[PDB]
Formats: structure tokens, C-alpha cells, sequence
């Protein structure tokens, strides 16, 4: 029943029963009845005509051109331009900004987020002719070519993730509706549940800033509001006495999204929406200038996600697959969530469900997969708003339950949440400021990595977060961080020969007794690690965990093997770009051979395989690629062993005898690390051995979930891999150890249809695999640490060029 006489746009919401003037209060219906006409002026419009120059305070005016609002801060932001004869800020020449050029009693530079809805990256050149301060920001400041958005790409996940550093998994909004069991409550779009604090983790920039006593503006604007009055109100505060000036601020826009779900990324009409956006983001920068802060504001111009075409009649139905669709709830579109209908219900069944949606269709536009079966890479699988059955749906389709769905809820032609590895989905970033580079183009990233930096441009401490903090130093002029590398926590062992042969009871057999002072001191210096600077190119791995671990040396390959699990954690080899690929000679084919530094009980045996009749084995060095048929008999120790399924042996085979090579060739060499990982409770994070939910049957040799490898050579492949003497350039996988091939529908034909398109799924991050295994790559190289984070975070996508 109060006023916001004096409160337009206060910076503290009031406390309930009391009517609030905050730029919230409109979707709470909280606002007090005056909020309208004194807040929400309009009279006159935006912009100071020649005839308005020099007026009369009208108070009754949405801004104004009188000789006084420079003083009350509170001209059109076109004021300087129409009546005192200044330019625009976009028609200026870009000046570097060495330092920050402030007015008195800015204690720091202003950080401005402009964040854009739907602004699909490869909008900055095909409308780069309707957006000429966009343009302006973008060729002046630091630019990506474009920006990874978490999967999934839709904006909630997505916003939020910007804010936090955290993927959704770990921020708990996991998409635009959810249904948390926990709780017994769903969260929609639509409403006012949204707002309920227990759906929000982690701790995003707004809390992080004001629990360490930076001034956040309230971000968050009800949408009625329209965008010249956001704009109008950010530069109000910006006229605040110091004590209660914010220092960080947001601008959001619905826009290009809105109208790209209508007409689709490219439609003719699209070309309006981003005149529009560019039109406030010309207000925002002729405002700063007006109030001279246009040297002294960091401004980032980011998107959430992109777009993709997508229409009605693209769309796979359930009921085309299933009988008794009923019994299932569908959470639809661009992802498909399915969980069972009713709890009561007790003969619904996944495994059954899962069965039914696999490779039914010759043609057919998503794959079903169990969440934790999803590729690593998208980190989508550890919170119980997560259903169990997941379908990734194809680009330009989607999926719903029943027809009734789809034509009773065509209507769009536009939509994304799609997989965040498709190129229509990338968005963008542009950093503009004294912070900021000038003129620095810096490679594609994901954006997780952004919370640090925002903390980092606003002398604030991060918390715990997904980010790699220092892997972004190279957009920033002047960094707060330098990262230093963790400590190792186990250090390794060196054995010697220490074991007689007949020791061993492991049920193994090697066709290996015929073979002397000249290799025979040869292969001594081979044990002692004589060729290791040529397998370990960028020093051992360390482990950053409590463990019990032996460096293992050959001729060809090093490893550091795992007495806890009773397999390498790491192995460590070099192919050369002249390497031969040879193969297993006949009488070698079940050969294993114990190894004589490692004791029987620290060892695997072949008897537990011989018994267990799903599982078999592979070796992580690969036989294929020995150096010579002595060398061959090193790769056959029972230590470089490995359990695999025998569907997966297909997998591994085919990237060891033909990939490796391939790579090699067409890289200049490459350095190979291979592992295991076990991930049982689907975390991202590596497991404890009391984690482990499988085993080789009667024995305590662990299963994997999946194996890592990661492949890096120079980036000038002019130089070889063993002798590079600039950048690094990296690809890894992740993949995952499973009894069939179900996930690939074309793995009854030959492993060199179906091999490779699995491997390219199932890229990783080294950073993915250092989580994963809690070891820590690239620990001696000639490169800058903050060079090694980037390659680290980099991931390998097999797209085509945007
Ligand atoms: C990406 O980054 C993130 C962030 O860094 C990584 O995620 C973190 O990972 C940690 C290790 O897994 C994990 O540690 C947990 O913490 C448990 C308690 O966590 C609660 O408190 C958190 C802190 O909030 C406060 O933050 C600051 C301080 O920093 C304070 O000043 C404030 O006061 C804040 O309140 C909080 O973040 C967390 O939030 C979760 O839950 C909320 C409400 O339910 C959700 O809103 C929110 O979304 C979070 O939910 C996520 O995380 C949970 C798992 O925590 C997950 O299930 C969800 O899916 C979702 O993803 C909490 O409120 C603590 O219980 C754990 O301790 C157990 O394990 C240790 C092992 O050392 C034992 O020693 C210990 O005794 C204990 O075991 C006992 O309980 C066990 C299980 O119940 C049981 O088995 C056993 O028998 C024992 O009795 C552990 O320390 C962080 O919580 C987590 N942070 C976040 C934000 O998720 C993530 O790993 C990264 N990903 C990758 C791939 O790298
Ligand atoms: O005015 C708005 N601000 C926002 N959203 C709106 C959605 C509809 C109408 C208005 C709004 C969606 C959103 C979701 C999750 C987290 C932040 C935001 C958000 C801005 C933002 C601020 C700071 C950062 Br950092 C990132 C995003
Ligand atoms: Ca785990
Ligand atoms: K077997
Ligand atoms: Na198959
Ligand atoms: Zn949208």
C-alpha cells in the first residue's frame, strides 16, 4: 500500500508484506501501485530530437534533453550527439585502452554483462552489416570465434552455468523442466516455482560478489520492462554516490532467441531483431560516454546458445517404437528425458525401454542411451533431476511422445538444447575494456571458464567451480591469477629384478624361451629407461592421490603401474611418423608373461580370465606397433594387461593397429598416454577402490568403465612429434568399456565404418581425463603454464569450419 516515491529501481528488495520498487517486483505482483507512472516513464520516447535541446524539466518524460541531466544523470543517451555537437560512440576511431581512465572515486573498472538470447556465433559475420557496434566492440576487443555452451544448449542450463563456473549437473538446473523427486516439485519456465531458491547450486557472481563486499546491481529484469528502460536505469546507477554505486551490473535480452524460434536462424525476419540489439548496445556505450566512462567500463557482449532449423514434420514419435506408451513420461524436443509415469507402477522396466528405441529405424533421428553411458565430455549424468533414459536427438529434429503432442500443445522453425558440440548451437564473446586485450582474436572456449574471469576482472575469489582458472589469462591485459601446479602426493617406485619365474602361479603361458654381451647390455639400459625421453615426451604424470604405484621401463613404451588396482594407470608411448605396424606372429597369440619386478600377488593372472567367461583382455601398449620382434615379447607382460570385454576388443583392436598408425602419419608422430577409468558412480570424478562395482570374476582385478587416451603432437607438424620445438596440439577420447556394441547401429559391418564415428562421439578434454583419473598431465614441457591450461581444456570436435 506504500510508494516508490524516491525508489525507482532500488537496489535492496524490501522485506514482504511491504510493496517493493525493485526491477523484480512486476513478476512477484508485488509492485507498488504508483511503480507505472513514476518508473516506467515513456512520454517523448528515447532519443533528444533538435527541438527538445535546452527544455524545461518535465518530470513527466521518459528521459531528458534539459540543461541539468547531465547533472542528475538522466539524459537520453543520444543528448551530447543531438544538442552539444558529439559524435557517437561507434564513429570514433578505437583508441587502445592502456589503463583505466576513470572519474574519481571508482575504486575499480565497472564490469557490464550483456548477455544476448539465441546469438548463434556465426551471426557476427553474416550480420555483421546490420551491427555496426556490435562490429565495433568485436574488431576493437578480444573475440572468440565462437563460445561453447553446456549441454543442455538451453538458456536456463546455460545462464546459469555462466554465472556459477559449474556444469548443470553440479548447479542442479539440468533444463528448462524438471521434476525433482527429492522434493516432490517440478520447475517450469511458466511461473512462479522458478523462483524458489532450493533449485539454485553453487554460489553464481551476485552472491559471490556481495559475500565479499562488492555491490552487484540486481541483475534480473521482469520482462514487461522494455530495453531502453534497462538500459536507462544501468546508467542511473552508474551516477550513484560511491558508497552506493554497484559495481558489476547485467543487461539481458530475449532477443535473438525469441524471434529465431519463429522464423528460424536465417529467416528474412531475422534481420530486424539484430538491428534492434545493436541499437541498445549503441544507447549502452553513447550513455557511458556521455558519462565519461566509456574508457573505463569492462563490457562483455555473450550469448547463452545458438539455433537450428527445425520444423513440425521432423519429428520422431515414441508411439512409433513403443506399445503402451502410456506407462512413460517424456520430457520432449530437442532432448528427451524419460522416466516411468507412475512410482507404483512396478513392471515398467529401463532395460526394456531402452531396447525398444535401439536402432529400430534404418534412418532413425536420436539414440537412447542410459545417462551414464553419455559421452563424458557432456558431463550430464550426477543429479537426481536427471532421468536415467536419455535420448541425444540429431540435429533438426524432435522427438515427442504421440502426434497429439506435437500439433495440440506448423508453430516454429527454430529451436536448440541440442548436443553442445554442433556447430549451430555455438554462441559468441566479445570482451570490450581496459582489462581486455585490444585487438586479440583468442581460440574457441567453453563457457564454464567465464565465471573466473568475471571474478578475476572484479578482485574477487572464485568459488569452487568447473572453470580451469588461468586457462583465460590470454584474454585479459592484466590477470589476478597465476596458477601453480598441484603437488604430487604418491611418488613412484623403481623396481628391479626381483622375482624368479617359477614364483609365479598365474595360470599364464608364453611360447617366449629362445633368444650374448651386445643386446643383452642393450636391453639392460632398456629396463633402466635409456629410450624414455622418447616415450615420455613431457615428463612422468603425477599422481595427486594416496597410492602405491611402480614406474615400469621398455624399450617401447613406459608405465606407471597400480599395485592397488593391479593395471597401468598410465602408459606412455611414441610412434614416429616412419613406424611400421607389424602383427601378433601365431605362436604369440595367447602368450603372457609374468614380470619379474612385480610380485604374483601384486600381479594379474590368466586364470581368472580363462574362468570368467564375459570377460577378456587387451594390452595398452599395443603389440601391433613393437619396434622389433624382441621388443614384442615386453608388450605381452602380464603388466601391461587390461580386462575388456570381448565386443570392446573390437574397438581397441582397430584404434591400435590402424588408428595409431593413421594418426601418426598424418600428424608428423604422435606420443600416445593410454588408461583405464573407473567412474561406477558417474560423477566425472575417480573412483576409490571401494567404488568399484565390478571385478573379473573370483578375482580382485577391477573393471574399467572406460579407457582414456590422449594423443598430442606438435602443432607445427613440419616438426616431428619427438622434436617439437613451439605448441602442442592435442585430441583425446574417452571411451566407454562396454559388453556390446548396441551404441554404434552399424558394428556388424567392418571397424572402419563404424570405429572411428564412435571414437569422434566420445572426444574429451585432457582435463575430462584428469578428473577422471587424478592424475595430472604436461608436468615438463618447454610451453607457459597458462599455455598448458588452454591445451588441456581444449576439446577436438570433428565439426567442420562454422
Ligand atoms: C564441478 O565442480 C563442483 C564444485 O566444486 C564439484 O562438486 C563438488 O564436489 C565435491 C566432491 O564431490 C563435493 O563435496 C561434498 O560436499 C557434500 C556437502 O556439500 C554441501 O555443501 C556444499 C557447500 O555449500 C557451501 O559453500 C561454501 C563453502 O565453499 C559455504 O560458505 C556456504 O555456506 C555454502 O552453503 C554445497 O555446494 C552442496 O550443494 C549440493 O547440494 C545442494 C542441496 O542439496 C544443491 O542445491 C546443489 O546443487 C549441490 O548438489 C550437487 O552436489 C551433490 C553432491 O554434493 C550431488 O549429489 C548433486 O547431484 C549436485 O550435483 C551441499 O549443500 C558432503 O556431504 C560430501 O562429504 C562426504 O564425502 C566425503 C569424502 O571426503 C566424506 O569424507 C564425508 O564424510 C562425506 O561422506 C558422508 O556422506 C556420504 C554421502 O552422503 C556417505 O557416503 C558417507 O557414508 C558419509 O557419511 C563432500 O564433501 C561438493 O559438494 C561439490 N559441490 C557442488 C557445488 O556440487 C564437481 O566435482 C566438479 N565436477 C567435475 C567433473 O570436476
Ligand atoms: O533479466 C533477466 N536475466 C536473466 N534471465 C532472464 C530470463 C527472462 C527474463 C529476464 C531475465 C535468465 C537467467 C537465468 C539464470 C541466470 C541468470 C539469468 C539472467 C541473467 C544473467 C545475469 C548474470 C549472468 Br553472469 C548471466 C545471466
Ligand atoms: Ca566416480
Ligand atoms: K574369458
Ligand atoms: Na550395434
Ligand atoms: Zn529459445
Amino acid at each position: 500500500s506504500g510508494s516508490c516515491k524516491g525508489r525507482c529501481f532500488e537496489l535492496q528488495e524490501v522485506g514482504p508484506p511491504d510493496c517493493r520498487c525493485d526491477n523484480l517486483c512486476k513478476s512477484y505482483s508485488s509492485c507498488c501501485h504508483d511503480f507505472d507512472e513514476l518508473c516506467l516513464k515513456t512520454a517523448r520516447g528515447w532519443e533528444c530530437t533538435k527541438d527538445r535541446c535546452g527544455e524545461v524539466r518535465n518530470e513527466e518524460n521518459a528521459c531528458h534533453c534539459s540543461e541539468d541531466c547531465l547533472s542528475r544523470g538522466d539524459c537520453c543517451t543520444n543528448y551530447q550527439v543531438v544538442c552539444k555537437g558529439e559524435s557517437h560512440w561507434v564513429d570514433d576511431d578505437c583508441e587502445e585502452i592502456k589503463v583505466p581512465e576513470c572519474p574519481a572515486g571508482f575504486v575499480r573498472p565497472p564490469l557490464i554483462i550483456f548477455s544476448v538470447d539465441g546469438f548463434r556465433a556465426s551471426y557476427m559475420k553474416k550480420g555483421s552489416k546490420v551491427m555496426p557496434n556490435i562490429e565495433k566492440l568485436r574488431s576493437c576487443g578480444t573475440h572468440a570465434p565462437y563460445m561453447r555452451p553446456v549441454y543442455p544448449t538451453k538458456t536456463f542450463p546455460n545462464l546459469y552455468t555462466l554465472a556459477t563456473g559449474l556444469y548443470p549437473e553440479s548447479h542442479g538446473i539440468v533444463g528448462n523442466s524438471m521434476y525433482d523427486p527429492v522434493f516432490d516439485a517440478s520447475f517450469h519456465l511458466r511461473g512462479r516455482e522458478k523462483f524458489n531458491h532450493r533449485w539454485w547450486g553453487g554460489q553464481p557472481l551476485w552472491i559471490t560478489a556481495t559475500k565479499q563486499g562488492v555491490r552487484a546491481g540486481t541483475f534480473f529484469w521482469s520482462v514487461s520492462i522494455p530495453h531502453e528502460r534497462r538500459i536507462l536505469t544501468i546508467l542511473q546507477w552508474l551516477s550513484l554516490p560511491d558508497n552506493e554505486r554497484p559495481s558489476v551490473y547485467a543487461f539481458y535480452s530475449e532477443q535473438p532467441d525469441f524471434s529465431g524460434h519463429k522464423y528460424g536462424p536465417f529467416g528474412p525476419e531475422m534481420t530486424n531483431p539484430l538491428r534492434e540489439i545493436d541499437k541498445t548496445v549503441g544507447q549502452l556505450m553513447d550513455g557511458l560516454k556521455q558519462l565519461r566512462l566509456h574508457r573505463c567500463v569492462n563490457v562483455i557482449f555473450v550469448g547463452d546458445h545458438g539455433m537450428e532449423d527445425v520444423t513440425c514434420d521432423r519429428t520422431e514419435f515414441l508411439s512409433n517404437y513403443l506399445t503402451n506408451v502410456d506407462d512413460i513420461t517424456l520430457v520432449p524436443g530437442t532432448l528427451g528425458r524419460i522416466r516411468a509415469k507412475s512410482i507404483n507402477n512396478s513392471k515398467y522396466d529401463p532395460k526394456t525401454i531402452i531396447a525398444a528405441l535401439t536402432c529400430k529405424k534404418p534412418d532413425q533421428h536420436f539414440k537412447p542411451y542410459m545417462k551414464q553411458h553419455l559421452p563424458k565430455r557432456l558431463h550430464y549424468a550426477n543429479n537426481r533431476r536427471i532421468e536415467d533414459i536419455h535420448l541425444l536427438v540429431d540435429r533438426r529434429w524432435h522427438v515427442a511422445r504421440k502426434p497429439l503432442d506435437v500439433y495440440k500443445k506448423c508453430f516454429f522453425q527454430g529451436d536448440h538444447g541440442f548436443d553442445n558440440k554442433v556447430n549451430s548451437m555455438q554462441t559468441v564473446f566479445v570482451g570490450y575494456g581496459p582489462t581486455f586485450k585490444y585487438r586479440t582474436k583468442v581460440p574457441p572456449f567453453e563457457n564454464i571458464e567465464l565465471y573466473n574471469v568475471m571474478c578475476d576482472l572484479l578482485g574477487l575469489k572464485p568459488a569452487p567451480n568447473n572453470g580451469t582458472h588461468g586457462s583465460l589469462n590470454h584474454l585479459l591485459r592484466t590477470n589476478t591469477f597465476r596458477p601453480t601446479m598441484p603437488d604430487e602426493v604418491s611418488r613412484p617406485n623403481y623396481p628391479g629384478i626381483m622375482y624368479l619365474q617359477s614364483e609365479f602361479d598365474l595360470g599364464c603361458t608364453c611360447d617366449d624361451k629362445v633368444e650374448n654381451k651386445l643386446e643383452e647390455l642393450n636391453k639392460r639400459l632398456h629396463t633402466k629407461g635409456s629410450t624414455k625421453e622418447r616415450h615420455l615426451l613431457y615428463g612422468r604424470p603425477a599422481v595427486l592421490y594416496r597410492t602405491s604405484y611402480d614406474i615400469l621401463y621398455h624399450t617401447d613404451f613406459e608405465s606407471g603401474y597400480s599395485e592397488i588396482f593391479l593395471m597401468p594407470l598410465w602408459t606412455s608411448y611414441t610412434i614416429s611418423k616412419q613406424a611400421e605396424v607389424s602383427s601378433i606372429p601365431e605362436h604369440l597369440t595367447n602368450c603372457v608373461r609374468p614380470d619379474v619386478r612385480v610380485s604374483p600377488g601384486f600381479s594379474q593372472n590368466c586364470l581368472a580370465y580363462k574362468n570368467d567367461k564375459q570377460m577378456s583382455y587387451g594390452f595398452l601398449f599395443p603389440p601391433y606397433l613393437s619396434s622389433s620382434p624382441e621388443a614384442k615379447y615386453d608388450a605381452f607382460l602380464v603388466t601391461n594387461m587390461v580386462p575388456m570385454y570381448p565386443a570392446f576388443k573390437r574397438v581397441w583392436a582397430y584404434f591400435q593397429r590402424v588408428l595409431v598408425k593413421k594418426y601418426a602419419s598424418e600428424r608428423n608422430g604422435v606420443n600416445v598416454i593410454s588408461g583405464p577409468i573407473f567412474d561406477y558412480n558417474y560423477d566425472g570424478l575417480r573412483d576409490t577402490e571401494d567404488e568399484i562395482k565390478q571385478y573379473v570374476e573370483g578375482s580382485s582385478i577391477p573393471v574399467p568403465t572406460h579407457y582414456y587416451s590422449i594423443i598430442t603432437s606438435c602443432l607445427d607438424f613440419t616438426q616431428p612429434a619427438d622434436k617439437c620445438d613451439g605448441p602442442l596440439s592435442v585430441s583425446s577420447f574417452i571411451l566407454p568399456h562396454r559388453p556390446d556394441n548396441d551404441e554404434s547401429c552399424n558394428s556388424s559391418e567392418d571397424e572402419s565404418k563404424w570405429v572411428e564415428e564412435l571414437m569422434k562421439m566420445h572426444t574429451a578434454r585432457v582435463r575430462d581425463i584428469e578428473h577422471l583419473t587424478g592424475l595430472d598431465f604436461y608436468r615438463k614441457t618447454s610451453r607457459s603454464y597458462s599455455e598448458i591450461l588452454t591445451l588441456k581444456t581444449y576439446l577436438h570436435t570433428y565439426e567442420s569450419e562454422i
